[PDB]
């Protein structure tokens, strides 16, 4: 309590959606500079999407093809390719509201921004975790593919995520914005499964060392842990192992707890062992793992 | 399902900064005119029992200093409406959105664009609780953040921010100035009203978590709307109204699960709680999903 599911404002990104049609498919794109960025199966009739050959549909297809458009205004196309399972549309127009921007790919337990659109335009924005199976739990429906994730950081949108499709769970799958798939998924319509999902400890850690920040901090003990020790154990109580990376980006937090990473770590060990016992941390008893280090901070610090 | 904001960036364009001698905060540039919280003009002697008519009228024009970004806005003029400053600026803002201001009902719903300096920070979804509370994420130098709902391309203004409670919570104003509540812009320690759960939007909530294939909580019983109300007010819980179930209407229709069946699975909830159980992720009943936003997202 205190900590909610904060977006970052979506402005920045609203001014680079369009929409992309081919035949009667539309979907969102993403326009910056002279280039507008999409999921390739745009070129799919439903038919072509059980087993699509994306090769060959795209030799078929010539620019004047694309409809390419910001609102009812259209973007004339003068070249197209294919990178991974993106396409790229050159335009004759280079988008004046082009954020400073980069193209990043996240690792899982990362958190994002989405910006859910249909027809080009925006419905609504919400943040997303990548869990360490590679899906997101995102709010989609039909047409909402080409819709992206992101960070800001100073002037400056990250890019992470473009949306293609749902599983049969009722998760999302999608790539990064070079068109490479999170996980081992494919832009095919068929059945897939996604990988049994874990808990994100370097977020679980996160929120241990925000509810410290906040002068509730029962659960610490005296004791410390090896890292390998630890994701031992973890692994038993269906926790992610961490990782070096891990371990860095709770850096900040320790240092301003003074409760080294592996101390909390043991303090972790000891809940996932011996339970809660009724007790409450941020007044309740479910861990949270969607919260990154740099969530916390955001919220306590500014 | 999840807890969704409208998209901000018509309210961004608006966002600039406002300094009075060492406060400073955020305002809202709409046209030619700039509102902000009226405490900017108070030192930390004045905080207390601030006489603003009194404070205001031994301010001149040049003691506001605006800020969009890198540029400086002239004040040309001032005036105050209940707790919001009116800073008349010589530019007018070619951002502005069609807009209006409204005033919200307690349970109803709006997205905050939560700024600092006049840059914008972060943007979630808020419900004006019962006791006229928010329960938001605010920081210093939050102050004239606001809070809005969007209908086709007008936005609607409902909300700026002005003050945190001892409790964590928040506390503040329509665009007119009024604050939502038995609050006042001083600097004191002030407690709220006991608040109470919205329960129209529990209900919505859990036909979201049926729509999304989730009814562990359904049970085989009714209840009527009165006996319903009843026990919604011993757990401090709002009483539904007629309108209120005609209003849930639409996800009665879409599920086929009548508004007071929904109610009897609620009362169990509430007298047998969730035992370890969770809906949509959450161990707790949520209220902050009105009808028009569950519905908003399945759509
Ligand atoms: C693109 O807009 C769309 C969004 C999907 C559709 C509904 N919810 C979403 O997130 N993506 C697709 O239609 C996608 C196209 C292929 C070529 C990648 N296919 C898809 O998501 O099919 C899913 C298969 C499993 C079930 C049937 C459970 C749901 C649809
Ligand atoms: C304006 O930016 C600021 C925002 C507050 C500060 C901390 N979190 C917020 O939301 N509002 C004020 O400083 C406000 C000014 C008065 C004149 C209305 N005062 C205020 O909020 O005081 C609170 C009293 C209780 C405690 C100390 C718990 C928090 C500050």
């Amino acid at each position: 309590s205190g900590f909610r599911k904060m977006a970052f404002p979506s402005g920045k990104v609203e001014g680079c959606m369009v929409q992309v049609t081919c035949g009667t498919t539309t979907l969102n794109g993403l326009w910056l500079d002279d280039v507008v960025y999409c999921p390739r199966h745009v070129i799919c009739t439903s038919e072509d999407m059980l087993n699509p050959n994306y090769e060959d549909l795209l030799i078929r297809k010539s620019n004047h093809n694309f409809l390419v458009q910001a609102g009812n205004v259209q973007l004339r196309v003068i070249g197209h390719s294919m990178q991974n399972c993106v396409l790229k549309l050159k335009v004759d127009t280079a988008n004046p509201k082009t954020p400073k921007y980069k193209f990043v790919r996240i690792q899982p337990g990362q958190t994002f921004s989405v910006l859910a659109c249909y027809n080009g335009s925006p419905s609504g924005v919400y943040q997303c975790a990548m869990r360490p199976n590679f899906t997101i739990k995102g709010s989609f429906l039909n047409g909402s593919c080409g819709s992206v994730g992101f960070n800001i950081d100073y002037d400056c949108v990250s890019f992470c995520y473009m949306h293609h499709m749902e599983l049969p769970t009722g998760v999302h799958a999608g790539t990064d914005l070079e068109g490479n798939f999170y996980g081992p998924f494919v832009d095919r319509q068929t059945a897939q499964a996604a990988g049994t999902d874990t808990t994100i400890t370097v977020n679980v850690l996160a929120w241990l060392y925000a509810a410290v920040i906040n002068g509730d901090r029962w659960f610490l003990n005296r004791f410390t842990t090896t890292l390998n020790d630890f994701n031992l154990v973890a692994m038993k109580y269906n926790y992610e192992p961490l990782t070096q990376d891990h371990v860095d980006i709770l850096g900040p937090l320790s240092a301003q707890t003074g409760i080294a990473v592996l101390d909390m770590c043991a303090s972790l060990k000891e809940l996932l062992q011996n339970g809660m016992n009724g007790r409450t941390i941020l007044g309740s008893a479910l861990l949270e793992d969607e919260f990154t280090p740099f969530d916390v901070v955001r919220q306590c610090s500014g």
